[PDB]
């Protein structure tokens, strides 16, 4: 169930979400909070009385509402962050009402945007909870974030690796006009993208076979659009702490891995091993930062056919306390400072 003293600096509660399989409709949403000390894994079953749906592949706190981005299921669910309870389900559809098979959700202002599989981006708001605008992108969009009124968005081209290959841009949209306003060459197969300090924007590159292991971390400049630097360093997933990252690569064909903090500005690893204290994790699944304590979360998926485990690392690599059995793939760990009325 639990291992070690559960236990935050400034925060409320945690959100875990968990994917589970393609096609068994098993995603799930795990809350532990830290005030009660009390963790339900199946938080929003538990209220709503009906599954997440297909492969959930994005959580976000904002505003006081809960954003999964699910991917199969093609939806956007939004839950009222106090009671827990579903505002909306989202159907995210092709004009022909086909499935846009959404990956990830960034806010800006009052407004939330989707980018999806279909080469899209869309813009919801957040009040009304409508769908206002659609605008197009580079092909399979996989991730997005904001920086200097500019959406950045990740062109995977991943579901092309048999056809015309893998897609090698980000595109950049102006967020007062809603235009792509220019797509940034970066490399082979973009994936997580995560803003940082001076207007950076940062992305993974995963090449164009995601197998052979050729994963570069790319630093986008977001004043001129362009890239400013590319390192050395083999980076599958990061989170960024100002000029610091906690980073993590993985093979698939060797299942080896390694975790490290590396310097953004030098462009060098300041510990080759992140972990200090001697904790395995045979498949590091997701990787982000609490910011309102600086712990590190990474997630553990096993094989990806048994629950997965999340754990918590002060930045000395220690091991703070962790979950087992949250979920099935748990991908994703989000922090709340303030309790739910639940
Ligand atoms: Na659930
Ligand atoms: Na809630
Ligand atoms: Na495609
Ligand atoms: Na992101
Ligand atoms: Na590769
Ligand atoms: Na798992």
């Amino acid at each position: 169930e639990s291992n070690g003293d559960v236990f935050e600096t400034g925060t409320a509660e945690m959100y875990i979400l968990s994917e589970g399989l393609f096609n068994q409709n098993n995603s799930s949403l795990a809350r532990y909070s830290f005030n009660r000390q009390r963790c339900t894994n199946n938080y929003f079953s538990a209220n709503n009385q009906r599954g997440l749906g297909d492969t959930a592949n994005d959580i976000a706190i904002y505003g006081n509402k809960i954003y999964v981005v699910v991917n199969v299921s093609s939806t956007v669910e939004v839950i009222d962050f106090p009671t827990g309870k579903s505002i909306r389900q989202i159907s995210m559809l092709r004009d022909n009402g086909s499935s846009r098979q959404p990956r990830a959700i960034a806010f800006d202002k009052d407004k939330a945007y989707i980018c999806s599989y279909d080469g899209t981006v869309a813009r919801i708001d957040t009040t009304s909870l409508e769908i206002e605008e659609i605008v197009t992108v580079g092909r399979n969009a996989e991730d997005i974030c904001v920086q200097n009124g500019k959406l950045y968005v990740s062109n995977s081209g991943g579901l092309d690796y048999s056809g015309p290959g893998v897609d090698t841009t980000v595109s950049v949209i102006d967020i007062t006009t809603f235009k792509e306003t220019k797509k940034i060459e970066v490399g082979p197969n973009p994936g997580k993208i995560l803003p940082g300090l001076e207007e950076a924007v940062y992305v993974v590159t995963r090449g164009t076979d995601i197998e052979a292991g050729d994963y570069h971390l790319v630093k986008i400049d977001s004043r001129t659009d362009a890239v400013a630097i590319t390192y050395d360093e083999k980076v599958l997933s990061f989170a960024i702490d100002g000029p610091i990252a906690y980073l993590y690569t993985y093979d698939y064909q060797t299942k080896d891995s390694a975790n490290k903090v590396f310097d953004l500005n030098a462009g060098t690893v300041i510990r080759d091993n992140f972990i200090t204290d001697g904790t395995a994790i045979q498949t590091p699944f997701s990787i982000q930062l609490n910011p309102f304590s600086g712990n590190i979360y990474i997630t553990e998926a096993y094989n990806y056919t048994v629950k997965g485990d999340v754990l918590c690392f002060n930045q000395q690599g220690q091991l703070q306390y962790r979950l087992n059995d949250i979920g099935l793939n748990p991908n994703t760990v989000v922090f709340s400072d303030k309790a739910s009325q639940n």
